[PDB]
């Protein structure tokens, strides 16, 4: 259902041009995992019913920042500052989306396409759209489906999202990391998720959630099984995510 707006000629060179100096800083500063919460956060505010919230650059205003759900996301922000001032031309809408998609790729992951062309817009969303990590699978509808607009394929497959990075106790409060692999996008978040609890390793109540289920555990298992089909489904929920209320929508 989407149609991509044209960009200009240099405007796609710059894309092309932050792309790969976004490898780069990310692969340097280790903070591929805070760059995909980052995209991920700017995304997932997006109501379908009102075509408000969603990856339109808000996150970098300090009333967005000031969310309790995005507790250190202004760490990400300031770590991004001086890139985008290399590509003044760029969206921070599509800077973001843009270093989302790369932290997926320098990690390991999947190459997630990307178009060029949103549009930074002046007014954050209302907070508390985010899902709360205490809650389970009604509460991931609702989020994810009612208002982003998402199925339940690609709840499943954006919650593996977790295979990279942790929590903190001083942003969450929860802690640690969900894989052996923080820095490493693979399949590891579905099988840690099978195997139990294992000391060290982090489980939110909301992945729990996927366990139990009747929809999202056989994905839970094939994801587990086949990361080939992780990742084929892992890059059409991103592409989603990073485009709700863009280019129709
Ligand atoms: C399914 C509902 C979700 C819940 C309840 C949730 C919740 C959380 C929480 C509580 C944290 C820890 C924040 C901190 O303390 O530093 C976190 C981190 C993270 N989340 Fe999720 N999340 C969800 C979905 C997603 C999605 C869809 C993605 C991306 C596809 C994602 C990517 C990440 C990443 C990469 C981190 C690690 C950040 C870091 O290492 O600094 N999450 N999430």
């Amino acid at each position: 259902g989407k149609s991509y707006p044209t960009v200009s000629a240099d405007y796609q060179k710059a894309v092309e041009k932050a792309k790969k100096k976004l490898r780069g800083f990310i692969a340097e500063k280790r903070c591929a995992p805070l760059m995909l919460r980052l995209a991920w956060h700017s995304a997932g505010t997006f109501d379908k019913g009102t075509k408000t919230g969603g990856p339109f650059g808000t996150i970098k205003h300090p009333a967005e920042l000031a969310h309790s759900a995005n507790n250190g996301l202004d760490i990400a922000v300031r770590l991004l500052e001086p890139l985008k001032a290399e590509f003044p031309i760029l969206s921070y809408a599509d800077f973001y989306q843009l270093a989302g998609v790369v932290a997926v790729e320098v990690t390991g992951g999947p190459e997630v396409p990307f178009h060029p062309g949103r549009e930074d817009k002046p007014e954050p969303p209302p907070e508390g759209r985010l899902p709360d990590a205490t809650k389970g699978s009604d509460h991931l509808r609702d989020v994810f489906g009612k208002a982003m607009g998402l199925t339940d394929q690609d709840i499943v497959a954006l919650s593996g999202g977790h295979t990279i990075g942790a929590a903190h106790k001083e942003r969450s409060g929860f802690e640690g990391p969900w894989t052996s692999n923080p820095l490493i996008f693979d399949n590891s978040y579905f099988t840690e998720l099978l195997s139990g609890e294992k000391e060290g390793l982090l489980q939110l109540p909301s992945d729990k959630a996927l366990l139990s289920d009747p929809v999202f555990r056989p994905l839970v298992d094939k994801y587990a099984a086949d990361e080939d089909a992780f990742f084929a489904d892992y890059a059409e929920a991103h592409q989603k995510l990073s485009e709700l209320g863009f280019a129709d929508a």
